[PDB]
Parts: C-alpha cells; sequence; structure tokens
C-alpha cells in the first residue's frame, strides 16, 4: 500500500471543447489532482490511471444509448488534462505507474485492477478524478465490496452538479466508511 | 425471463421500533411493495428476498463501526414487514421464491444471486426495497456491471432522506439506463 | 494470517454407505485431516468448512444431470466424517471457525469466502478434503486467480482415481506454485 | 449465436523455436484449429483470441514457474499457421476480438464475461493450448459463470498425453461439456 487511482481526468471530461465535459468544476481541481498524484508517487505509492476507452458505433455497450461518444480510442479526447498529463509524460514508464483502459464506470469492472492490487498487497486505495457521483462512486463501491480501505481526495474529485457531488461525499464517509483527505493526503475533519 | 429482488424490507429497517429504521417513508411503501411482489409472482417471475444477516460483535465487518446492530441473525428484526411477510408465509416454499442472506449492501456481494439468475437465464431484474440510495443503489450498480437489464419499482423503493431517494432514481434512469415502473409493472415516463 | 479450508469431508463423500462416496482412499485420510485441522486451529489459523449443500429436484443445477443426489440439505450425508466432526462439535462456536454452504465445486463460487478472508487480511490458504481433482482443484484455481498463496496438505487430500490425484498434485506444484505440506504443516520436498 | 474462444495458439506455444513450446502435439492441431475457427465465423459466431501478454514483472507469480514467453511486442505472440491468416482476413471484424490476458484463464482480469453477456451468449466453444492449463482454467471459470461448454477435441492439445486425457475426462464428466470435432459435430 497505498495505491492512488486517477479516474477519467481527460480532455473529453475536463476541457471546454470536451465531448462530455464537466466544465468549470472539473477544471477547478486540476492543481489539486496533479499535486496529490505527484505527492503519492514521491512517497512510493502505486499510480493507476483508469481511463474510458470507447469505440464509436459499439451497439452492444448500454452506455452508447445514454451519452454521446466520448474518450474514443486514438483521439486527443483520451489525453490527460493539465499537469497530470505532464506527470504521465515524465513517469508513465515507471514500474509503479499504470495505464488501464476501461469500458464501464467502475475502474474494477472487466479490468485487472483488483489482481494488480492483490499482487502488491495493497490494502488502501486513494480515489481521485471525475465524476464524483458516477465513475468515482462506482469505483468506490466496488472497492468497498472487495474489502479495500478507501480514501477520497475531496479537493481532487468533481461533478457537474454540486448536489450530486455532495451526495457522493456523504455516501463515501457515512456508508462506505471512507476517509476524506486533502491534496496533502491529510485527513479532513 | 425476469426476477424481482426484494431488498431488506424487514422490521429493523421499516417498523417504528426498528433498530435502523427508515420510519414513515419506508412504511409508506408497504402496500405498493406487497402488491408488486404478488403481481410478479402471479406473472411467473422468480422472487428473491435478499436480507441483511448480521452478527453481534462482528469486529471484522466494516459496517459494525458505521451503524448500530441491526437485522441480527435469529431476531425479530429480520422478519419481513407487512403483507410482504404474509406472502412469504404463504409462498416461501415455492420453487420460484428464494431467501438469501447477505452481509454487504448489494444483494450480489458474497451471495449466489448471479449464479441463480444465470441458471434460469434471467436477463432482467426488478428492484424493490430499502434504502433507495444504499442497498438498492449498490444492488443496481452490481446488476449493471453484470449486464442485467434493470427495472426499478419507483413506488416500492424508499429512503429516510428524500434528496438521496431523488439522486438514486436519477442515477438509475440516466446513468444505468434503468426502466422506472409502477406497482402494476407499467413503465413511467 | 492463514486460513485452513476443509472441503466436503462428509459422510456422503467418505462413508461406505455414502451417496457419492470416494470410499477407502477418502477414509484413509481421516487421521491426517483431523490432525492438521486441530493443529491449524491451535496455531491461531481460521478454519472454514466448505460443504456441498444440494437440494433434490434442483433441475436448474448442471450438476444434477451428472451425479446422483448427494449432501442433501437436512440429511445425515452432510455430517462431517470421523474426528473432524468431533472437532466441529467442540469448536464450531469459536469466532475463528466457519461453516459455509456451497453449490459449485469451488469453495469460492457463490459464497462469501473471499470476503471473509479479505476482512481478516489472509494471504495464504491451506487446502484439505475431497476430491483432489474436483472441489480441491477448483478451489485451488479460484484461490490462485484471487492472488492467495496456496498450501496443499498432501496426506489430507484424496480422490477415488489415483491418476487424477497425481495430476492434481502436479498441477498444484508446477502450475499454481503451491506448497505441498504434511499433516504437521511442514513443507514436503 | 455462440462464442468460440481461441486460447494461446501462438508461435511461443507451438513453433519448434518457441520459448514455451508444446512441440509436435501442438503443431498437429493446426489444421483442425484453423478449420473450426473459420467454420464458427462463417456461421455467425463471435471469435475471441485470448492471448498471454507477459512482461519479462516480479509481482507475477508465474514468472517464478516458467521461462519468459509471449512477451508484449514480440513475434512469440503471433498466431501459428492458417489461424494467423484468418486473423489477417477478419481481425478487424466487429465479431472478432483480441484480448490480452495475464493468468491462465481467459476470464481472469479480462472483460470476456462482460462482452459475452452483452451479446447474450450462453455457450462457449473452447480451442487452443494447453488442454490441462489455460483451456482447463478457462473451462472451469466458464462453468462457474454458468455457460454451456463445448470442447473441440481435435483442436486442443497438451505436451503430456496423460494430462490431455485427464482434462478431456474432466470436461465431459465433471463440467458436463460437449466434446465436438472440427466440423462442430458432437462426438460420441
Ligand atoms: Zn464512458
Ligand atoms: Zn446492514
Ligand atoms: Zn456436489
Ligand atoms: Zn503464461
Amino acid at each position: 500500500t497505498k495505491a492512488l487511482i486517477s479516474i477519467d481526468y481527460t480532455e473529453d471530461f475536463v476541457a471546454d471543447s470536451g465531448k462530455l465535459t464537466a466544465g468549470a468544476p472539473a477544471q477547478a481541481i486540476s492543481d489539486a489532482i496533479s499535486k496529490v498524484t505527484r505527492l503519492a508517487f514521491e512517497r512510493g505509492d502505486y499510480i493507476f490511471f483508469t481511463i474510458d476507452a470507447h469505440e464509436e458505433n459499439d451497439c452492444f455497450h448500454p452506455e452508447s444509448k445514454l451519452f454521446p461518444p466520448h474518450n474514443l480510442i486514438g483521439t486527443s479526447g483520451r489525453n490527460l488534462y493539465g499537469d497530470l498529463g505532464i506527470f504521465y509524460q515524465e513517469h508513465g514508464s515507471d514500474s509503479r505507474v499504470f495505464w488501464m483502459d476501461k469500458r464501464h464506470y467502475s475502474a474494477f469492472s472487466g479490468t485487472d485492477l483488483d489482481i494488480r492490487l492483490r499482487e502488491r498487497r495493497v490494502s488502501t486505495v486513494i480515489l481521485t478524478g471525475v465524476l464524483t457521483d458516477i465513475c468515482v462512486l462506482h469505483t468506490a463501491i466496488d472497492a468497498y465490496n472487495l474489502g479495500y480501505d478507501i480514501e477520497i481526495v475531496k479537493p481532487a474529485v468533481a461533478s457537474i452538479w454540486p448536489e450530486n457531488h455532495q451526495f457522493a461525499l456523504g455516501h463515501f464517509k457515512n456508508t462506505l466508511g471512507a476517509k476524506l483527505v486533502d491534496e496533502n493526503l491529510n485527513e479532513l475533519f
């Protein structure tokens, strides 16, 4: 332990011209998300970038009927936003940094995330990224059911809707027993 | 083929003197939940009662630190509330009706629910019970990841928090692509 | 730390009049299996009895077409054989000893075994019971995929087919990287 | 309506110069494995190539049990024989998949179950190597996930004849699998 999970913080989710952008609140966490990721890496944590990898005209994916095309394979939409992308440029080849393609909201679903964590005997996951109430929430619930201790970096998660953001934070703390931390990985009270 | 999942509609979650009761809003759905369950049964659907089964002094359960003791094995707290309980006494021994003990919020986690459904080639699960934003939500997300079509019986789910109930219904429809239905199993628009 | 898994060592699998008995070879391990289980318990290990729980006229179970009825719920066939049964009568109520019903061959499939092990941060499982090439093999493979270290108690596993017993032992050592141990929990070289 | 799973039929497992080759018995199924895959595809079945993707990784417990094999970006991962030609022709088809795997089972840490569930597939047809290792593990996972199982007997192989026979017997008698030939006809 520990492992930091970086969820869908890409151009399509964050940039103003993004295909499924969260806009201003997503852009606002850029400094915090890059700071906390660098900090975790510096102290010896494993870093998992778990990124949507969709195909256009995938009729068998139930998500294709719910949202417009986003994070399409081979497009600039899948590029990491801001200084987080710079971090991946510098340290993406490191043995402790991973890139994982995902098709569901949860970073665990149909991936080998659990396997890689169990290989390294990680007991605690630290969650960052977007959206708080969709891919972060699904990931947190999967992590809970798989018996991981959970930390949520409050200033490094965001949603389009403030009320959905608040529901999710409340769910993490009160139902999942997750620890809410700041960008310095210190517990928030 | 379809299965109705009846989540935690017991004394401890519903009755006034219940140890972890949702109170009035949970009691309010008693007529709707019993009606829809009898209807699904009449239509030849499978019925799964997925019920919290906790032990006193379970130090290894993360839930024991978050909530007071509830649905303890061998106590009246685990008895089904209202006409739903009467239905179980009348039809519990039918080959299409199941009682399933669970320890996490999701009906799938550490149970053989997925196995029983796949044996019967079920492609659609119909969700009822409490709480909308906790055991129903977790069950719905697990169902989504496992590739089931989902129906939510809107008048047969309840939470102690109205805002959380609203978040969850929105999440089911917009994120999971679930169908919202009434107590007559007719789609709501 | 460690968990010992006791697989299907019941009257139906072991006794002369057992409905699906492995007969003499299964009876031959009675001393070793009871000894190793008592030893593991004395060393502070967790003990999981993972026992077939079948229903008669379960037409949805693929196993019902392959084998005659066995380990039927509520029958004497599910009673633990030999001194193992005495151990359970003596220590079944200890917080470290578990009884788990299962429907597939693997002790993990449709059960909460993985959950209970993760709760206790168990990294290694010790396998005992019958049959070596069926419920032991399936359980070992599931354990491997879930990232557990595996120990096999060679004198405390048995099959009705000696060639199959040999295949399984070889598979455990060479393919799964399991440690073969004796009834004193000492590694065999 | 069904899905054929093509397990690890690559240069490293099959060719004489292969890093973890099964040799002659693996080479012997080349004609049958290519024929049955083409037939399955022509019928409208989904085809999943599930292929070992290893890194020369200390956290992988398999690295202490076998020499390096099927390394990412190497020619050891190329499909052997006419099967490779089929992939050239139809690899970009929406019904044909290439899945990297790190465990023996094609299901473990992959999205195989998800893709099958999306397509409402109820039956998997297993081909490839080794009968008693990546085929056996895949079959056991399929069984636990509730799939009907077919095994193409002439399109599976192992290094050891006794292990091959154990596995075939296990599939038929324990998992309830149907044994079929290269024409996808049941064997009796
Ligand atoms: Zn997406
Ligand atoms: Zn509970
Ligand atoms: Zn059995
Ligand atoms: Zn390999």
